[PDB]
């Protein structure tokens, strides 16, 4: 069962097992005095392991790594983050410094340090216009235009049809936009259709907040995101 977010102490990161070779890792954060769940992916890439976003911040980074060699025992040798806010890139340091080539897209990185957020080592070359995607290891990385962020980039592991759609996607259970200082609102419906053209056949769907599901998350999110935009 999916872990929720009264399970995790802020601080510890839980694994789950989507498909061979394919994890999510569940983290906690305090935001606007609340605390909230975060999900990122792991990827089998061969004999080592591609890490899809941090645990948001440096500790729960941490906490991330040693729950991996743990449970996994393969090495993290590259990370991408999706964009540039905390719940992506903090905890960069901490990767960079256990020996994580980091990576993040061209304006990932230039947003992150405009805002004073950790930045990626590497940049991604491809991204850089609506609809493309370039390969990375065992992935698909695709940006499908501006939606929660101008930045933000979902990810597809081809081996087990997995779209993972970060904070441009929503959990069935969330139903106000909420928080969306950075978002596109005008262009985040576009944004999504891209994606439903270009994975028309993905099985799981991971939103970056909450519990998985398919590709009903997709029309779900437009829901929300319209609703919010008409007042
Ligand atoms: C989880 C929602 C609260 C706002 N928030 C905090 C961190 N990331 C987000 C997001 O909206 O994607
Ligand atoms: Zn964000
Ligand atoms: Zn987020």
């Amino acid at each position: 069962e999916y872990p929720t977010v009264s399970e995790i102490p802020v601080g510890e990161v839980r694994l789950y097992q989507i498909a061979d070779g394919v994890w999510s890792h569940i983290a906690t954060q305090s935001f606007d005095g609340a605390v909230y769940p975060s999900n990122g992916l792991i990827v089998r890439d061969g004999d080592e392991l591609l890490l899809i976003d941090t645990a948001w911040g440096a500790k729960n980074t941490a906490a991330l790594l040693a729950e991996i060699e743990k449970q996994i025992g393969l090495p993290v040798t590259r990370a991408v983050s999706t964009h540039f806010h905390d719940d992506r890139v903090g905890g960069v340091d901490v990767l960079r410094a256990a020996g994580v080539a980091t990576y993040a897209s061209p304006s990932t990185r230039r947003l992150a340090e405009v805002e004073g957020n950790e930045i990626p080592t590497h940049s991604l070359e491809g991204l850089s216009s609506s609809g493309d995607a370039v390969r990375f290891g065992p992935v698909e990385l695709f940006y499908p235009g501006a939606a929660h962020s101008t930045d933000n980039l979902v990810v597809y592991v081809p081996s087990a049809s997995v779209l993972y759609g970060g904070c441009a996607i929503y959990e069935l259970s969330r139903t106000s936009a909420g928080n969306v200082a950075d978002a596109d609102l005008a262009e985040w419906p576009t944004s999504i259709e891209r994606i439903q053209q270009h994975y028309p056949e993905a099985q799981f769907v991971i939103p970056g907040h909450g519990l998985p599901g398919g590709l009903d998350l997709l029309k779900h999110t437009t829901n929300v995101v319209k609703a919010h935009t008409n007042r």
